[PDB]
């Protein structure tokens, strides 16, 4: 069993790792830090050609907290997510000056961050491609994961696509299928009207597009409607998937939003996985 928890965005929640219920029967619990971005730290925010900066709050989610949570919970690993939607008010656009130059900067900067925070993995969450092309993105990301794995810096890697970005992610997946461990598909991207049957249709569509990739299901705990809601039939769909041998795991966006529901959903989903 795999459960994935995004954490550190939205900003200023105050949520700690220790705030989140961790079910001891889960085989793999992965925290995912959001985000490291290759943009300048302060406004106006501009692209840095793969020189990553830390946009989560290190005073709350730091190297000592990471060590402590892992020590307390042997099932816990921690990864970092690249990109995200926005930095400050500026849209995060994937941009490379050259493939070689971006990759060199990314490997140096990420290797430092990963070693410093005691991390086990990365996640890919770029969502805007207006200043790039699919091949350039596939090559940059593919070389980065492949290198980091070869150097022994990371154990695992994931991607977090959705239908409007599928073209970019499919290029990356078809080009580098052995470098990607699982796929945290963003089901919250679909309409609020989506039924149980339609969700299952979406899941099978995702499984087919990413053939032979392991696709996780997901929900949002955010204040805005998206997809098939967690408590409005998500568990029925999840149950059909489980009975069929089709449930790879569940991903949640995000611990920061979940403070308002008191982590009820995190607790429900983990219990569901392990039953």
């Amino acid at each position: 069993t795999l459960f994935v928890e995004y954490i550190g965005y939205p900003l200023f929640s105050g949520v700690k790792f220790s705030d989140v219920p961790i079910n001891p029967h889960i085989t793999k619990f992965q925290f995912v830090l959001s985000f490291a971005v290759d943009y300048t730290a302060s406004s106006p925010h501009t692209s840095t050609n793969g020189k990553f900066n830390v946009f989560w709050d290190s005073s709350i989610l730091g190297p000592d907290q990471i060590s402590a949570i892992k020590s307390s919970h042997p099932n816990v690993r921690v990864a970092v997510s690249l990109g995200g939607a926005s930095v400050g008010s500026n849209t995060v656009q994937f941009q490379a000056a050259s493939v070689d130059s971006w990759v060199s900067n990314a490997v140096t900067s990420l290797t430092r961050i990963i070693q410093r925070y005691n991390l086990d993995g990365i996640d890919i969450d770029y969502e805007h491609f207006q200043n790039t092309d699919k091949n350039t993105f596939a090559e940059c990301i593919g070389r980065l994961i492949t290198t980091l794995k070869k150097n022994g810096v990371i154990s695992f890697a994931s991607i977090s696509p959705f239908p409007s970005v599928d073209e970019y992610y499919l290029a990356l997946f078809n080009e580098y299928k052995n470098a990607i461990n699982h796929i945290n598909y963003q089901f919250k991207a679909y309409d609020s009207s989506t039924s149980v049957d339609k969700f299952l249709g979406y899941y099978n569509n995702a499984a087919s597009k990413y053939k032979g990739g392991n696709v996780l299901i997901s929900f949002s705990t955010g204040p805005h409607p998206g997809g098939l809601p967690v408590d409005k039939g998500f568990f029925d769909a999840a149950t059909s998937l489980k009975n069929k041998g089709k449930l790879h795991g569940i991903a949640v966006w995000t611990a920061d939003t979940s403070k308002s529901s008191d982590f009820r959903y995190e607790e429900e989903a983990q219990a569901f996985l392990v039953s």
